[PDB]
DNA sequence: CGGCCTACG
DNA sequence: CGTA
DNA sequence: GCCG
């Protein structure tokens, strides 16, 4: 038996039925695109619980009863099984709206409405960006400007010399802070698009003010590229390498120790397992759960975490290790 | 039928 | 809107 | 698209 929300089961990084998963997590970035937020989140629901089975889906039947499987999704598990493609997969994978869609809204600062009302302005490629510089956002043009690199993934001995860079200035910023990898990285993934750091105190309040000290320490040591009182940057870093560097986008977010636990599991992630787990908080437990604590909406009141272990456990579900949220 | 996670920049 |  |  399958639970149905992805909080309630564990999901490895390696699993059973990566063919199923990527063919259905195409037609919720479709559906994305389309403007369908709804069905985008049925089929990666779906797509996630294949992600958790123990086993090869090797037959239709192996589906029945399991949550978030209805006429669509088993229609295109069973083309699958039979013919080794789904022809509407296919289709939306051919062409030009989903390329171009997924071209655009993989550039850091361009999202689902700004690439459709570039596509429906008939822009096609990056260079057709490029030569219309007047329509970007500062964001939007760090993002084209860095592209090919940030199509480069982020690779293990990477996260290990930006941690470094990004201790080294927290350091320098306020003596006893503390730098979290979070993020994929984390979760146990290999590589990834961008690392995600977490920057706290342990002695509650210290850390005001610390994230503009440590931008501009790292801005002197010719370490940013791009970014931007404020909590979350989401920069993109000149990371040097063997003769010459290379541009990694790097988030970073400080935290008051007391919602440190908070913190960590909201942006660890993955971002589907906490949408869900949000979605169980709330309608399950009648808690409203983000990534800065988890309010009784009755009482008025914050529930008080020393770890991510006691916010599972306040929720009434199994504690799950971060290798296991890759919903 | 309506809901679908979340808050900051 | 973007982070996504 | 699926579900309460
Ligand atoms: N703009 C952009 N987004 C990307 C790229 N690659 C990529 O995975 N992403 C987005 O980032 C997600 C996975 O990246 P990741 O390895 O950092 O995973 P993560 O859980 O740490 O994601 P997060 O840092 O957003 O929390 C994907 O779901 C996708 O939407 C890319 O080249 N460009
Ligand atoms: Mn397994
Ligand atoms: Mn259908
Ligand atoms: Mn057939
Ligand atoms: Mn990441
Ligand atoms: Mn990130
Ligand atoms: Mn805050
Ligand atoms: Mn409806
Ligand atoms: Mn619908
Ligand atoms: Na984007």
């Amino acid at each position: 038996w399958m639970p149905a929300y992805a909080c309630q089961r564990p999901t490895p990084l390696t699993h059973h039925n990566t063919g199923l998963s990527e063919a259905l997590e195409i037609l919720a970035e479709a559906a994305g695109f389309e403007g369908s937020e709804g069905r985008l989140l049925t089929f990666c629901r779906a797509a996630s619980v294949l992600k958790a089975l123990p086993s090869p889906v090797t037959t239709l039947s192996q589906l029945q009863g399991l949550p978030h499987f209805g006429e669509h999704s088993s229609r295109v598990v069973q083309e699958l099984l039979e013919h080794g493609v789904c022809e509407e997969v296919e289709r939306v994978r051919r062409s030009e709206r989903y390329q171009t869609m997924k071209l655009f809204t993989q550039i850091f600062g361009v999202g689902v409405k700004t690439a459709d009302r570039w596509y429906r302005e008939g822009l096609r490629t990056l260079d057709d960006l490029r030569e219309q510089p007047q329509k970007l956002t500062q964001q939007q043009k760090a993002g084209l400007q860095h592209h090919q690199d940030l199509s480069t993934p982020v690779l293990r001995s990477d996260v290990d010399a930006l941690q470094q860079v990004v201790e080294e200035a927290v350091g320098q910023a306020l003596p006893g802070a503390t730098v979290t990898l979070t993020g994929g990285f984390r979760r146990g993934k290999l590589q990834g698009h961008d690392v995600d750091f977490l920057i706290t105190h342990p002695k509650e309040g210290q850390e005001a003010g610390l994230l503009p000290r440590v931008m501009c320490r790292l801005q002197d040591q010719g370490l940013i590229l791009y970014h931007q009182a404020f909590e979350r940057s989401f920069c993109i870093f000149r990371l040097p390498q063997p003769g010459s560097w290379k541009a990694v986008r790097v988030d970073l977010v400080v935290a008051p120790v007391s919602q440190f636990p908070f913190a960590l599991l909201g942006w660890t992630g993955s971002k589907l397992f906490q949408r869900e787990l949000r979605r169980f908080s709330r309608k399950e437990k009648g808690l409203w759960l983000n990534s800065h604590g988890l309010f009784d909406p009755e009482q008025k009141t914050f529930f008080q975490a020393a770890s991510e272990e006691d916010i599972f456990r306040h929720l009434g579900l199994e504690y799950l290790p971060p290798e296991q949220r890759n919903a």
